[PDB]
């Protein structure tokens, strides 16, 4: 509705936040123009959306909001000479053209990856002009992921802005500044490998695995909202979902609105932790609706034996609307247990109804499916266990340990990997165990589904056009319930070959004793890596001897008078008696 889209958009946002996503939206389609042509354009379409405040009739301002961005795209002088084909856009009516430019954007625009300035650099460039310094990065980030949605965005920038604001005043600015920029990092990455995995997994799996998916984290997180309710919400999530992986800002901005408000006038059918977001601009309603706790579960709810196991009508209600007796099943074991999983769910779903399709079709049904949840026990089990064994390995280890002791047993699984991803992924790893195993058992499964998805992901991205071996694109192109028991299923590598002796790789000097903490352990766990790749089949106990051998190495040679040769000698000793050792 509205007369004036701009100055209704403009209302509700307030002009900083309009300023900044309109900033965004070009940066994500002009990603080859410079920074101050950005601010250019963001001033002039601001000064536009105020006269259109100011007056709803002003000229122009009863075009629609698409038209007018597409508009503006097409002033760009250098279209182009700068964007090719994309420039062709412009000659197609609004509706194509937008689709037009929206197809247009690069995903992979080729531009130099950002690195982070020095400590007093940036706390410095901060205070010159807090700003320029913070929009400048918006629109190095933005221009870089063009299909990031742009309000979340802006949700990153303010942390950064709290982080520079805290930690350039502070006694030890990098002690403080670089844990939080790490942070943001970490999280920026993976919400955009999540993003993208979350629209491959409707492409590939389809929309009823994600129907499926969604109507058990929502019964987690509303468990006390009716089952008619929860479906309404997957059907309207479904929704934005699928329209938010098409790429237009605008309808997925609007698909989510609507969601959040739909939500936000029905609590009481919802649940009783939504006050709080539901007061909040309509900017940020959506984003911490998602983020919002579990709802408290409603007290002593009776077995699901009775309506899916006990009742004389299990066929017959699962017959004749499968997916909705699937679903409502789905909804009443998770809306019991936000302490699994979402994908633990899916396979006791995906249980039952194997169970059904094949029992229903037999004489008796009910003797054939009685002992059902039976089936339910050891899938549970499995990530139980596996958590337990983890955590617990952790809490003897340390984070630093443990990590090495995932980057042996992986190694040992998928020697062909390369030894940076496999160094890389056995850190992250042991990160999820830190992260995680600090929460009670109840809410450590879900941590690491969710951790794990990114982590897991991460390393089948990098797989993918790089592969080294089948099991792992296996486990990768697998259901995404199955992914990660299917890496947890994979066995030592028997047929690998070891790798041949190279002296380099296990050559080490005294700048190792200057180098950071983390580039430190960088070097150990990649030499760690190429140790268990050339000796295979070195027990975890004889790798121990070696690595403590190694320990002291190091330590008794980076601390002992004027010696940049007991690395080379002593070094060269370690080696031999190693090579002895694993002989
Ligand atoms: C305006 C606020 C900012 C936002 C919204 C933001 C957002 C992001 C996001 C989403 C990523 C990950 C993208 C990916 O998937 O690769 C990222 C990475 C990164 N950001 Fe920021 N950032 C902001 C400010 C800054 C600032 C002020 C600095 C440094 C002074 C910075 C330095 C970095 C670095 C070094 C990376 C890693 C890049 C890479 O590994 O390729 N960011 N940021
Ligand atoms: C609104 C109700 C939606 C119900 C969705 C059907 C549930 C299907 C349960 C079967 C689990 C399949 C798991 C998978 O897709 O990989
Ligand atoms: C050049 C026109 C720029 C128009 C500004 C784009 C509108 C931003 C919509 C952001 C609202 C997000 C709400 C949500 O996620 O629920
Ligand atoms: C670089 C390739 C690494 C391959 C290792 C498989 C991926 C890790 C399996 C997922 C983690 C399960 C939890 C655990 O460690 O028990
Ligand atoms: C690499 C260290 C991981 C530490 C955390 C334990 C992870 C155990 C696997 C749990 C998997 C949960 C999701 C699933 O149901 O498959
Ligand atoms: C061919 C023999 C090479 C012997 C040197 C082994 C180097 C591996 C370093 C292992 C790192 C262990 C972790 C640590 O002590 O911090």
């Amino acid at each position: 509705a509205h007369k004036s889209e701009v100055a209704h958009r403009f209302k509700d946002l307030g002009e900083e936040n309009f300023k900044a996503l309109v900033l965004i939206a070009f940066a994500q389609y002009l990603q080859q123009c410079p920074f101050e042509d950005h601010v250019k354009l963001v001033n002039e379409v601001t000064e536009f959306a105020k006269t259109c405040v100011a007056d709803e009739s002003a000229e122009n301002c009863d075009k629609s909001l698409h038209t007018l961005f597409g508009d503006k795209l097409c002033t760009v002088a250098t279209l182009r000479e700068t964007y090719g084909e994309m420039a062709d856009c412009c000659a197609k009516q609004e509706p194509e053209r937008n689709e037009c430019f929206l197809q247009h954007k690069d995903d992979n625009p080729n531009l130099p990856r950002l690195v982070r300035p020095e400590v007093d650099v940036m706390c410095t460039a901060f205070h010159d002009n807090e700003e320029t310094f913070l929009k400048k990065y918006l629109y190095e980030i933005a221009r870089r992921h063009p299909y990031f949605y742009a309000p979340e965005l802006l949700f990153f920038a303010k942390r950064y802005k709290a982080a520079f604001t805290e930690c350039c005043q502070a006694a030890d600015k990098a002690a403080c500044l670089l844990p939080k920029l790490d942070e943001l990092r970490d999280e920026g990455k993976a919400s955009s490998a999540k993003q993208r995995l979350k629209c491959a997994s409707l492409q590939k799996f389809g929309e009823r695995a994600f129907k499926a998916w969604a109507v058990a984290r929502l019964s987690q997180r509303f468990p006390k909202a009716e089952f008619a309710e929860v479906s309404k919400l997957v059907t309207d999530l479904t929704k934005v979902h699928t329209e938010c992986c098409h790429g237009d800002l605008l309808e997925c901005a609007d698909d989510r609105a609507d969601l959040a408000k739909y939500i936000c006038e029905n609590q009481d059918s919802i649940s009783s932790k939504l006050k709080e977001c539901c007061e909040k601009p309509l900017l940020e309603k959506s984003h911490c609706i998602a983020e919002v706790e579990n709802d408290e579960m409603p007290a002593d709810l009776p077995s699901l034996a009775a309506d899916f196991v006990e009742s004389k009508d299990v066929c017959k209600n699962y017959a004749e609307a499968k997916d909705v007796f699937l679903g409502m099943f789905l909804y009443e074991y998770a809306r019991r247990h936000p302490d699994y999983s979402v994908v633990l769910l899916l396979r006791l779903a995906k249980t039952y109804e194997t169970t059904l399709e094949k029992c229903c079709a037999a004489a008796d049904p009910h003797e054939c499916y009685a002992k059902v949840f039976d089936e339910f026990k050891p899938l549970v089990e499995e990530p139980q266990n596996l958590i337990k064994q983890n955590c617990e390995l952790f809490e003897q280890l340390g984070e630093y340990k443990f990590q090495n002791a995932l980057l042996v047993r992986y190694t040992k699984k998928v020697p062909q990997v390369s030894t940076p991803t496999l160094v890389e992924v056995s850190r992250n790893l042991g990160k999820v165990g830190s992260k995680c195993c600090k929460h009670p058992e109840a809410k450590r499964m879900p941590c690491a589904e969710d951790y794990l998805s990114v982590v897991l992901n991460q390393l089948c991205v990098l797989h993918e056009k790089t592969p080294v071996s089948d099991r792992v694109t296996k486990c990768c192109t697998e259901s995404l319930v199955n992914r990660r028991p299917c890496f947890s299923a994979l066995e030592v590598d028997e047929t690998y070959v070891p790798k041949e002796f190279n002296a380099e790789t296990f050559t080490f000097h005294a700048d190792i004793c200057t180098l950071s903490e983390k580039e430190r352990q960088i070097k150990k766990q990649t030499a760690l890596v190429e140790l268990v790749k050339h000796k295979p089949k070195a027990t975890k106990e004889q790798l121990k001897a070696v690595m403590d051998d190694f320990a002291a190495f190091v330590e008794k040679c980076c601390k002992a008078d004027d010696k940049e040769t007991c690395f080379a000698e002593e070094g060269k000793k370690l080696v031999a008696a190693s090579q002895a050792a694993l002989g």
